[PDB]
């Protein structure tokens, strides 16, 4: 309802603040603004947000804030190109996005790989995503919860498959080929939104953009997420530790000094190629990255003192 937050909302770089009984109506605002307000049912729509919630854990960043978050900036990103995505691209990938997390325990895919997790025998590659999916489906097919009813089988079975392709598309080792084949796309001149296989990458680069998006908020707020972020990381390196193995110093909290240096890594490596390659494909997510430049720049004040 709030009016600051009709408006505001509307900005990339939205933050959605501190009240989590308001995090359901500004994700079902986000729906009926993207979608529709009859594509679906209120009451289903409204427990399905609910059982979300309560399945995504109390930890530190991987958490329902990060959730309705990432999904705000896919929203931004819906918004601001429209006309280019289909109905069903924009009803999956909103909650695609609300979903990709599901029960999260702020540890990596590494992580659970060396600590012989059961997940991991499960789901070889990119595990927690998997899992993230498949939890997806079990609330979809909780009674009451099925906020695709209204839909042909095809439509239904085609909606998942776009689910499952953007969850999956957040494990972040994936957006480094995505990346790679969506720049030699665009330079040669090849990239084609009429060919499906195509739509898939840059849906794929739209999750990683939205993922990361803490990097394209204003500064207060994204050195105040990056305390979150780190808070996960280092509570990893500890748990590495204690497994037997040094972990990198991203993770090492004695290594915490080094933060800054670890920021410029990241922006110039992942961030800034992430949101430029988007920009490419998609001129309105500009915003997306200026903030980003903004951060960098801000990252390097911090290096020499000035902060
Ligand atoms: C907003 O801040 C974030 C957000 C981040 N989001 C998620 N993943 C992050 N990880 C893990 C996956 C990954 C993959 C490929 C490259 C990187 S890297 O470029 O930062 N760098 C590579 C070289 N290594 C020695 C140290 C790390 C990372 C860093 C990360 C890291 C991060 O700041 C450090
Ligand atoms: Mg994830
Ligand atoms: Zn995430």
């Amino acid at each position: 309802l709030p009016a600051r937050i009709c408006r505001d909302i509307e900005l990339f770089h939205f933050d959605i603040g501190p009240f989590e009984n308001m995090w359901p109506g500004i994700f079902v605002y986000m729906i009926h603004r993207s979608c529709g307000t009859s594509c679906f049912e209120l009451e289903k729509l409204c427990r399905f947000i609910m059982s979300v919630k309560k399945n995504y854990r109390r930890v530190p960043y991987h958490n329902w804030k990060h959730a309705v978050t990432v999904a705000h900036c896919m929203y931004a990103i819906l918004q601001n190109n429209n006309g280019l995505f289909t109905d069903l691209e924009r009803k999956g990938l909103l909650i695609a996005c609300l979903c990709h997390d599901l029960d999260h325990r702020g540890f990596s895919n590494s992580y659970l790989q060396k600590f012989d997790h059961p997940l991991a025998a499960l789901y070889s590659t990119s595990t927690m995503e998997q899992h993230h999916f498949s939890q997806t489906v079990s609330i979809l097919q909780l009674e009451g919860h099925n906020i695709f009813s209204t839909l042909s089988s095809s439509e239904y079975e085609q909606v998942l498959e776009i689910i499952r392709k953007a969850i999956i598309a957040t494990d972040l080792a994936l957006y480094f080929g995505n990346r790679k084949q969506l720049e030699e796309m665009y330079q040669t001149g090849s990239l084609n939104l009429h060919n499906q296989s195509h739509r898939d990458r840059v849906i794929g680069l739209m999750m990683t953009a939205c993922d990361l998006c803490s990097v394209t908020k204003l500064w207060p707020v994204t050195k105040l997420t990056a305390n979150d972020i780190y808070a996960e990381f280092w509570a990893e390196g500890d748990e590495m530790k204690k497994l037997g193995i040094q972990p990198i110093p991203m993770m090492d909290r004695d290594k915490r000094d080094e933060v800054p240096q670890g920021q410029l890594g990241f922006y110039n490596a992942v961030a800034i190629p992430c949101y430029t390659t988007l920009t490419q494909i998609l001129p309105p997510t500009e915003p997306l990255l200026k903030a980003c430049r903004d951060n960098l720049n801000q990252w390097e004040k911090v290096i020499r003192g000035e902060e």
